[PDB]
């Protein structure tokens, strides 16, 4: 249920195609496709929709960042080293 | 160190102002201008910088997506509940 | 060759499919996704690539703003009144 | 009152500073942030607005863009040629 746990489960899910999401093998460009309309539907939720439409789309803005993460090698404490 | 710990620290900068960034008072408009321009910078520096850049910006991203969390009032097990 | 006179070009293949991009017919949000997308493509050229490269991004993303005017029923003297 | 004219307008004020919006001195990185943003507006407006909301948004991001071709010497028959 934590951060965390999910996308360590999405690191092993990528080490291989047909079943779930494989953007990574897709690459960048179609993951930064999503991310950057995410990031749009989030700010159409937050201003227009409801508490539960925004964490949805804030979810899958989450999910495609994770995505991301691992189609470029990072690692979450990469990045958490720099949330501080 | 945790998603869940710099969030929960959050919550509580925005129960007030001057210190540290303080957009939960600005709104939802001038969170939603970081948010989507920092998903282009994270596509951007997927794209052409290295790792440690991209991690910077992704950071910078979930910060702010943060934000926007605790600007209206959505928390991580909504959040959680759907990444599932 | 006048921005204005592409646009008109574009406002009759919208009178009806399956030839040039009609994206009038899926609607709204399958435009916004390429404004959005093409918006960031633009900064990324813009920052990284030359010249023509930039010129490209920025012609498409022109192209869906157009789209996206014809799909709401936008006029170019609506929009020239406002960039005034 | 034509596309055209518009932009040469805006050449020409970007010969020089502290009139009419100077984008082009901060740089790319600054009128791209507007870029990214507007676009996300103009989705926005285009599916919760009216038409002269959407148009008022869209000539915001025409505008932008022009000032981008601006800062990077591009020229509208370079945009015209691809608009092709």
């Amino acid at each position: 249920k934590t951060f965390e746990e999910l996308f360590t489960e999405l690191q092993h899910k990528a080490a291989n195609t047909s079943r779930t999401a494989e953007l990574v093998d897709k690459g960048v460009h179609a993951i930064g496709k999503k991310v950057v309309e995410e990031a749009a539907e989030v700010w159409m939720a937050a201003e227009y929709e409801g508490k539960d439409a925004a964490a949805e789309e804030i979810s899958q803005l989450l999910y495609h960042v994770q995505v991301m993460m691992v189609a470029r090698g990072i690692s979450l404490d990469d990045v958490y080293a720099h949330l501080l």
